[PDB]
């Protein structure tokens, strides 16, 4: 059992990020990343996905969702 949130989520590395050690996650500019885990609210904001086979965490900040619809304008 233990269901809670059924429905992954993906977002695009806006910005090239330099993870500054192993746990964080290294991407170039414009890079797709796979959220693991959207729990944060103590901790500073950084999120856990992997990517190119790495998990790693980063600041949440470098990335913009990807929505399954076509922006107005």
């Amino acid at each position: 059992g233990s269901s809670g949130s059924s429905g992954v989520c993906f977002v695009k590395a806006l910005y090239d990020y330099e993870g500054q050690t192993d746990d964080e996650l290294s991407f170039p500019e414009g890079a797709i990343i796979r959220i693991l885990n959207k729990e944060n609210q103590d901790d500073d904001g950084f999120w856990e996905g992997e990517f190119n086979g790495r998990i790693g965490v980063f600041p949440s900040v470098l990335v913009e969702e990807l929505s399954s619809g076509p922006s107005s304008g």
